[PDB]
């Protein structure tokens, strides 16, 4: 099974008007995180499991690195939203 | 395998309320930090028995590498405190 | 294969009225942004798939590594804005 | 070498009253840096035994990574509580 | 596969009347910009479409690297325009 | 081998009279930092006369990384004690 | 190859008559900035076609790296302007 | 022969009695530092033999990582010194 | 064909009377920024060719590093009037 | 080989008579480098009449390491003064 | 080869009249600056055309390496002056 | 091949006297540092005729490494300088 291609999406842009842009990118901001954050957490229970079962040091290894992003993306949660009353700011 | 594939949840988002979005993201936050601090600690209980029984430098390295981890893990759940609480303040 | 050749095209370019080129340059920064978000979710959804299927520690290794794009790559969205908001004025 | 699954314990968070979530917070913290204490002190204790045994640059060089990752780990005790002092500020 | 080689075009340089050669390389800048917005999207559709097709950690791998850059590559856009607005000052 | 498996100890907190835990952390820091300072000491004894056996310029070459190691540990220990007085009060 | 050997052109300097050493040496850096900026491109094109066919990780690797210097040589012509109004300037 | 395993020794330490502590510490890293000097001398001067000897590159260099670390080593007591003045001051 | 041996030459130094030796090492300076740029460009000509007809990541990966270089070299002949102007300034 | 083990010497220190100790301590800190500076120097010497008749690349690159740690070594004769200096101030 | 032994010269120090052996040592390291400026040109002249009729990435890589240690030491030469500037006085 | 075994000499040092002791050290650093210029020198004369000589981009890579630490060398003995002024102070 070959993948679909994907189709990109161009958006609509507002540099004179730039607030309803911000506002929409918030949006994607957001909503990426929430994903990355669905994700990081799926691989994390299935490669908690395979490391567990492996006596292999390598899934060890692995599993950290996976808990170190999680941890970045953890973080950057809280920071976008730092970002955005910055930005409501001056 | 084969796994259940993933099906991914679209937050409603409110960038001209965003005390809500923050608040529910706080509690997103802190639910993930508690489940790494528990899924940190099952590994770390079956890495260090395997790394004691395996007489194997690797075991060993690699445990401390673990145990590296949960410390910047561990580190964040204050950290994360202090972030809510400027949010808060004045900035 | 053979993919069509890639032709380039050419701004117009206003050095003595750059507020112009600047609005544009904006609105393309902020698409090229929008295509990267839409491409990191479309390589990340087959990745995680693939990743936990594998039974493969470098398959999640070079998840991680998605990861770790997919934040840096977003994180420059309100960046943006807020060089924007320096920028002008 | 067979292990049940983890199963995940959610917590209950208060946005809007976050002093009680802040409180267990730091009883999970500090448990959690008394857990990688002891942890790293049982693992040190046998690696230091394998090393003293083994005639092997390895073991010796292995030891020294735990004795540097248990002083940084150890480090972050006494932060901890001026982190904790500084929250309450 | 057989290339011609390549024509070097000499600019003519002003050093004691540096703005219009300022107004050139600003416009020879933005052009390149441009250029490299074109030629990163255009590896990064077939690099997608390739990584989402080879089950294969190492084309997921370069896929990020050349997202690393496309980010990178863009950021310098407004930096340019920051640039330039310095200039004028 | 098998070695008996570590059972975890839990202290107990007090996130509103944090004084006490404060000084129950001081005293588990120090121990470790002379567990430590007791167990370099141990390896290094041994890694010396080996180092100096071997004739192997790797067995030097651990030996001064160990030797790096507990010069950073040591190092701590006053380091510690600047934490000390800073944090109380 | 044998390529004809280089023969280097020594340049008459006047360290104390700057000025027109730094006139021709801003006509020089820009000359070279230019050729730099030919040069990357004409590589460019043809790096990204054979990247594009080659289904080839190391070929898109290689113009990834390609493009990081591309970008970095670029920035350095305005700010090659930015040095040349300082060195008019105060200082 | 299967050397003898380690006894440790458990301080006793005083949170609010630090002063002694401090005392004691001081008297550990000093005891270490004296001990390190005396170890790294120690190996230095037979790694100098063996590499004066061996005509291998590899031998030079690690006779120089010795030299490194023995540089960083000396320069820690005296900076214990400032440490515990910086100590009895405020 | 085994190489001529370099012969050295020795300047003649001033250090009560420095602003000639300033002078003096300013001209080598500039010779030499220009000696590089002559040279870098050269080696540049002739490795962008070679890359084109390749079909080689590793001549491209050559080229963008001798790229890197010749950008290097450019700035720090801007560089050089900096210094000289900071020299004469106090 | 078989070496005669080292057999450690423990110091008699004074934590409230601390200048006796940082005298002792000046003293050996002085003894150490001046070994480093002779144990340096005889390394050195062989190092590079090795090097020179090795034409061995790996031979001139360790030398240059050498000279590396030499130079980093030799350094600290002077920080050391500073730092004692320092050690008779106010601070 | 056999090479002639190097001679070691010990210079004559004079801690209590030491601009003496400042004057001195600005000489010996303007020498060796000039020393080394006419050694890296030897080296870059033959290094150059190996490179360009080796038809070998391995000597341009080399030859942009010998390039940039080039510059580093070049760049070194003005900012001797600079510090002769600031000790003297 | 053969070496005897380097003979250590105690220097006698002075903790309440300290200026001559500075003295001395200053004259061993000195005379450190020329040898390592003659040294250096040396070398690079030797190294630069192989590599002139050897074509092999081997050759030319070490002899820019020796430059460059000929000049971080280099460097050092107008730092030295400094240091003794900042001394005196």
């Amino acid at each position: 099974q070959v993948y679909a291609p994907l189709v990109l999406r161009d958006p609509v842009s507002n540099p004179n008007n730039r607030k309803i842009d911000q506002d929409d990118d918030y949006e994607l901001v957001r909503r990426n995180m929430h994903y990355q954050s669905q994700m990081l957490l799926d691989m994390a229970k299935i490669a908690l499991e395979n490391a567990k079962n492996a006596d292999s040091p390598r899934h060890v290894e692995v599993f950290a690195q996976l808990m170190g992003q999680m941890t970045t993306t953890n973080k950057e949660m809280l920071k976008m939203h730092k970002e955005m009353k910055d930005l409501a700011g001056a």
